[PDB]
């Protein structure tokens, strides 16, 4: 295969409706709804964009996907029962701002009973405690661990890992901001650009992203200084907004 | 103040305190306790964290405790024997990054060779699972990455190119690790160990130099390096028989 080729929006929609016809032929009355998400669902797909579709099934324990390429383009179709999809849409993980824009993206092509609207309503009505818990977990599970990794790099290397680690920290900060503002990023390319347009950023985040977005990640000393400043801004930011975790016990169970 | 400097001896004081707490709370439901990660290999650095794994007799047991004291951080995983053995034999795209855990285990408590059984399962995974994982990685990740950087070339934004290049270099390291059935030591050594492997895809080493040095500001040279690597993938997969099915427009 020659990799992804240039395709028009008209050609991608022709593939979508061919897939819709095959889905309806194969699964029949078990198909509750079919939608397009991603850049094609918003009709902002570029020349090399891929195709992603979702399907709501009546069958229980239905949870499978077909993801393939023809050599020229690539398609991903997810099949989930209504209960599995609604449960997934109301769970807030650390990468929620990156995954759950799909449920604010849906272009319905087939819907037998407002199922896609019910999915959208569920995803947008998640109670605030779930975001609070996810933010506190993100600090412990990812950010604290990253700080140990770059502090280890400072004292024992290797600096060849620092550029990759810096990108990962900037992405983790984008998740932190996305959970706080309850915004889902449009595409992977817009994660950092949209994260730095949000108000009330932790101190040092925008400066750190400037290194990552510009690609100037060769000055290891300035990166470590930028990472520590971001880490300091995190601790001030979390206390100011009340994302406080009790850390007083050596063993909390 | 973030993670503080700690010695290996101090980390082993914490490991054995947690072991006693696990045995007191869960009692006879504990089959085995081990340390993995850098502490399990006894190569932990001054700021390294602590990760432990526990084998439980309780059916469907699958939970974790992950916390910080403000000075250090600990993660303890609790899994039933069946859940752990199934996970140890399952090969995902990030297998070379995740499953070194099962080649790291420092046993602390074991009532019946359970940690050794997990180790045997992880090292005896069927070769076909790596073949399938490689083909899936190409379709699900690398092909998607190629579309993203080709979109960047024609419409931007180049502000995503440095992060995307890091992700492609990491994916290529997973590809090499899956082919050689090797698990990387730590996340910091993934790229350095990946370029020391024999039979790399053409263009991979050149792409990794940009990522390891941090020189990711030349968007034109990065896009050229990415295309060469992408071209080298097709020669590489054909050479090893990692053939991707492209015959169906709709494969269901
Ligand atoms: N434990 C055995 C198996 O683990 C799986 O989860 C795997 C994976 O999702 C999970 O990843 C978890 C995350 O989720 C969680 N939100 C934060 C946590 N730090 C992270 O932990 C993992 O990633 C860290 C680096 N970022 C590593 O330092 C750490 O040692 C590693 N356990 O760790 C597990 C592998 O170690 C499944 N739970 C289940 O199939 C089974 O229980
Ligand atoms: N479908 C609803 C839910 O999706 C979950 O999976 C989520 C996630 O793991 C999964 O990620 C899958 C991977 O796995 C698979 N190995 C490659 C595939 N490209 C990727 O797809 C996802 O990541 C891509 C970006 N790299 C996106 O382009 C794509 O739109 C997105 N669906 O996509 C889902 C979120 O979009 C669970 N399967 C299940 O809880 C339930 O089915
Ligand atoms: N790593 C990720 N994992 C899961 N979903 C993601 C994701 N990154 C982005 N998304 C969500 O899944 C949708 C499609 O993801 P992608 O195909 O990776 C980029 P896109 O938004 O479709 O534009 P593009 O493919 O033309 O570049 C996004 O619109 C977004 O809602
Ligand atoms: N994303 C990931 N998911 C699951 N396991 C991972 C993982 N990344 C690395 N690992 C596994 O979990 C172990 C511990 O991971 P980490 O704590 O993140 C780095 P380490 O190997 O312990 O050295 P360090 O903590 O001193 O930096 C790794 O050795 C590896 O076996
Ligand atoms: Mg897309
Ligand atoms: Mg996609
Ligand atoms: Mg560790
Ligand atoms: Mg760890």
């Amino acid at each position: 295969m020659n990799g992804p080729i240039i395709m028009t929006r008209e050609e991608r929609m022709k593939i979508v409706h061919e897939i819709k016809e095959r889905i309806l032929d194969k699964y029949g009355d078990d198909v509750k709804a079919i939608g397009v998400y991603g850049s094609l669902g918003r009709q902002t797909d570029g020349p090399y964009s891929d195709i992603e579709m979702m399907c709501v099934m009546s069958t229980e324990e239905a949870e499978f996907s077909h993801e393939w390429t023809t050599g020229e383009w690539k398609v991903e179709v997810n099949f989930d029962s209504e209960e599995i999809l609604l449960d997934y849409a109301s769970q807030v993980e650390s990468d929620w701002p990156l995954t759950h824009g799909q449920f604010f993206s849906i272009l319905p092509i087939y819907d037998s009973g407002g199922y896609l609207e019910k999915v959208y309503q569920t995803a947008k009505s998640v109670e605030a405690q779930k975001f609070h818990d996810a933010i506190c977990a993100l600090i412990v599970e990812e950010l604290f661990e990253y700080a140990g990794k770059w502090r280890n790099i400072r004292v024992q290397g290797p600096t060849t890992f620092l550029p990759s680690l810096t990108v990962q920290v900037a992405m983790a900060g984008a998740m932190l901001i996305g959970l706080h503002h309850r915004i889902c990023y449009t595409t992977s390319a817009s994660v950092l650009t949209e994260a730095v347009k949000q108000s009330d950023l932790p101190s040092g985040y925008d400066h750190l992203c400037q290194f990552v977005m510009s690609g100037q990640l060769s000055d290891s000393e300035k990166l470590l200084e930028s990472l520590e400043n971001f880490w300091n801004g995190i601790q001030e930011w979390t206390e100011r907004h009340g994302y406080i975790v009790d850390v007083s016990k050596r063993i909390p169970f």
